[PDB]
């Protein structure tokens, strides 16, 4: 499974959803997640993320291990997104800011 981590929060560029062949991405107010059961590990999304927030499960940084299980949990409750949309207004102010998990909205 590929996993979306911290830097997607408050950026949500959604470029990853264009490229996903199986549409396994689910949408929240300010963050996106990958459904681990549905992802086919094609890796096409991670070159596409401008925030470089997507990682292969086995490459998730040590300090972002929470995100693996978070993607599995939220993907069960959030709606599927299948079309790109605009980034959040202020996405490049928040791009590269650390510790954005305290701003995650359900
Ligand atoms: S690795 Fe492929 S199947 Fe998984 S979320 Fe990324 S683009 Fe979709
Ligand atoms: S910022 Fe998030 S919405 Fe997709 S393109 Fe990157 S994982």
């Amino acid at each position: 499974a590929f996993v979306v981590t911290d830097n997607c929060i408050k950026c949500k560029y959604t470029d990853c959803v264009e490229v996903c062949p199986v549409d396994c991405i689910y949408e929240g107010p300010n963050f996106l997640v990958i459904h681990p059961d549905e992802c086919i590990d094609c890796a096409l999304c991670e070159p596409e993320c401008p925030a470089q927030a997507i990682f292969s499960e086995d490459e998730v940084p040590e300090d972002m291990q929470e995100f693996i299980q978070l993607n599995a949990e939220l993907a069960e409750v959030w709606p599927n997104i299948t079309e790109k949309k605009d980034p959040l207004p202020d996405a490049e102010d928040w791009d590269g800011v650390k510790g954005k998990l305290q701003h995650l909205e359900r």
